[PDB]
């Protein structure tokens, strides 16, 4: 348990990510946590560049950034099941989508509370919007009829989308929008309770309402 060790604030859906990966695989870890108010000693030591969360730290070592300590506990723990799809043009379509989600959908998403004047939040939820009806046409694609973006079993784009579930949940709610709906992305709904359910993700995700009411807390 003392060899791996995760840093990280809570919650997060970046924090999430390793977190399930690490479910995945069966590792056992200590969680420790950042607490609101301060980047600890060890935060500050081993993420120097960012100076934020997650960091993994195993044998003595830091990884930083989500997606790469995913792709780090998916390497070093070979003998458990695969994270990332096996097929390269696979892999490629996989990160492909992450990293959109990471430079475009999310950060979109999360700018929905600042916006200025009506139109301005308007163009954010309808770019958010198109990133679901892109990320439904993925899945169709990815799954070929199975449960995940990752086939059979979950895999690292449904790491990387599912993380974001809650938050996308919790600004449906806090903007009266509905986002996912049923007409728009009816392979993600049902993806929604194949993911949130699954067993390396249901202990680690978050209830809506208490991402609204952390969200309230925040605000300062």
């Amino acid at each position: 348990k003392s060899d791996v060790k995760l840093l990280g604030a809570w919650p997060s859906p970046f924090v999430m990510r390793p977190r399930i990966a690490l479910n995945i695989k069966s590792v056992e870890y200590e969680f420790l946590e950042e607490t609101l108010g301060s980047k600890s000693q060890l935060l500050l030591e081993s993420n120097p560049v960012h100076k934020k969360i997650p960091v993994l730290i195993h044998g003595g070592k830091p990884i930083c950034e989500s997606l790469v300590i995913v792709e780090y506990i998916d390497e070093v723990w070979s003998p458990g099941p695969a994270i990332l799809p096996s097929d390269p043009y696979d892999r490629a379509l996989a990160r492909f989508w992450a990293a959109y989600l990471d430079e475009k959908w999310f950060p979109t998403m999360r700018n929905i509370a600042a916006a200025k004047d009506e139109e301005a939040r308007k163009a954010l939820i309808d770019q958010v919007g198109e990133g679901l009806v892109l990320l439904e046409d993925a899945f169709s694609k990815c799954s070929k009829g199975k449960g995940f973006f990752g086939g059979d079993q979950i895999g690292y784009l449904d790491i990387a989308f599912g993380s974001f579930l809650g938050w996308l949940r919790a600004i449906e709610k806090m903007n009266g929008v509905k986002l996912m709906d049923e007409t728009r992305t009816p392979g993600l709904l049902k993806w929604a309770n194949s993911f949130s359910s699954h067993p390396a993700v249901k202990d680690v995700f978050p209830e809506t309402e208490k991402l609204v009411e952390f969200a309230k807390v925040l605000a300062k």
